[PDB]
């Protein structure tokens, strides 16, 4: 599945913050289930795998420090809710950020 | 001398935005005198050398397509005039987006 990048969630049953948090239940994993469902993300029940309730783009494999509305932004960049949390000069700064990172390396 | 990243101008007397227009005259140089004095740049007189009335940072060589702001940046971060017409946000983008592009190339 591609991603929504309308101004229209995919997955409006998750559309309310309570409604996410709910999904995920005793959360063992290294991200805050709390900061989570802010960036707009529910839990799917299996590893850590969550998923946008907006655009629908799903993560997984949260490492220690790696940030939800960061990775929201390097993965599903056209995902409007992100575009109306953040703004585009947030949104930039990652991008630009994520990209010096894997320049610095080569 | 080294750039004044004091919340005081350098330069009073190049404060206010006429005083700095009227040191240009005939400007031949690519980059336009009024966006280069909003960028807080008066003229030298020789050249393109324009001095930031406040961190007293001095740029040359105008290329065609470079802007005042985005230089001003680029060479003078610590300028505290940069930072209260611009805010860090925009700074950042902009040291980002240098960086960014010294790598893509290396
Ligand atoms: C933040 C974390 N380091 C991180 N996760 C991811 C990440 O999951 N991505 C990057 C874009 C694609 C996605 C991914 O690989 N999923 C796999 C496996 C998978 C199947 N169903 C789901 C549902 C929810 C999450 C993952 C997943 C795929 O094939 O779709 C990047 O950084
Ligand atoms: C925007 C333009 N491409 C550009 N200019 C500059 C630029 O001048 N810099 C970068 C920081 C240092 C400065 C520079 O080299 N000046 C020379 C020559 C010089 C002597 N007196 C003055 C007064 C005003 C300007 C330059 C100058 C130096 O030794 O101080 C970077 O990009
Ligand atoms: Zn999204
Ligand atoms: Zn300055």
């Amino acid at each position: 599945n591609f991603p929504n990048s309308t101004n229209l969630p995919r997955n409006p049953s998750m559309a309310d913050y309570e409604a996410r948090i709910f999904t995920f239940g005793t959360w063992i994993y290294s991200v805050n289930k709390e900061q989570l469902a802010r960036a707009g993300f529910y839990a799917l029940g299996e590893g850590d795998k969550v998923k946008c309730f907006h655009c629908g783009g799903g993560l997984t494999d949260w490492k220690p420090s790696e940030d939800p509305w960061e990775q929201h932004a390097k993965w599903y960049p056209g995902c409007k809710y992100l575009l109306e949390q953040k703004g585009q000069e947030y949104i930039n700064n990652i991008h630009l950020t994520h990209s010096l990172e894997e320049c610095l390396v080569r």
